[PDB]
């Protein structure tokens, strides 16, 4: 059956956020992209420190001293070889619908979402 | 063969935003619910006038006096009798993947591309 590697967004195509950027710059980057969720890095683009849901930045208006770093949630890292039918079940049961994909040696390969899985599964039927 | 009415999110489960509501009240609702898109009404919950993408509110922090109305995008209203295979084609042919569902019109619910795909995968 198919694997994550067949459907992932490749590493080179990922829209990422650098945690060291000032807020006004982060906002501009996010607004320019039509995605809701961003892997976040620090110091090197493969040094992923989590996932930011864009809408969480609205808490700037609800907390006097918002630390953006505290909004970054742990990423789910999944292997390239993970099969789609199992991943679908995982995503459906989970609060996280975006995973970072890693190769057989642990390198960052890409990202994948529940939508990508559903589309490929339906595309094969 | 299956229709939108089979799989739609019922009216009662729809997270709607009153566009006239004070900013702090809007923010509280948008943050606490795990949705990216919200149908917006004015005056009457029946009067859905478009859809707000949560992330578009991030503009407020650059322009706090913006007309929030200016962020609202037009809605699409489809009949609940529409067939799922037709909707899937139509959604794939489009950038907009959320529709408001109207009865035999009055609002009866909402449906996304994800809902359509989930149903098709469950019918394998
Ligand atoms: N941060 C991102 N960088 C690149 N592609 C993404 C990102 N987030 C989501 N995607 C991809 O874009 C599609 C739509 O996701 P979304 O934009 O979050 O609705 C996903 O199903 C993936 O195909
Ligand atoms: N404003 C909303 N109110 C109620 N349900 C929604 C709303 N937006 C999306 N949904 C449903 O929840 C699912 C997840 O969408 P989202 O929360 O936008 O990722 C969709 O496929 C719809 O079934």
């Amino acid at each position: 059956e198919r694997t994550v590697a067949d459907i992932m967004v490749p590493r080179s195509r990922m829209d990422l956020l650098d945690i060291s950027q000032p807020l006004p710059q982060l906002l501009a980057t996010i607004i320019e992209t039509a995605h809701s969720r961003f892997p976040v890095y620090e110091d090197d683009r493969d040094n992923i420190i989590g996932i930011l849901l864009a809408k969480d930045l609205l808490r700037y208006m609800l907390e006097p001293a918002l630390d953006i770093r505290s909004l970054v949630r742990p990423a789910v890292f999944i292997p390239e070889v993970k099969r789609l039918n199992v991943l679908l079940r995982e995503f459906r049961a989970s609060r996280n619908h975006l995973a970072i994909v890693i190769d057989e040696h642990g390198g960052i390969s890409g990202l994948v979402t529940m939508e990508d899985v559903l589309e490929q599964i339906v595309g094969d039927i």
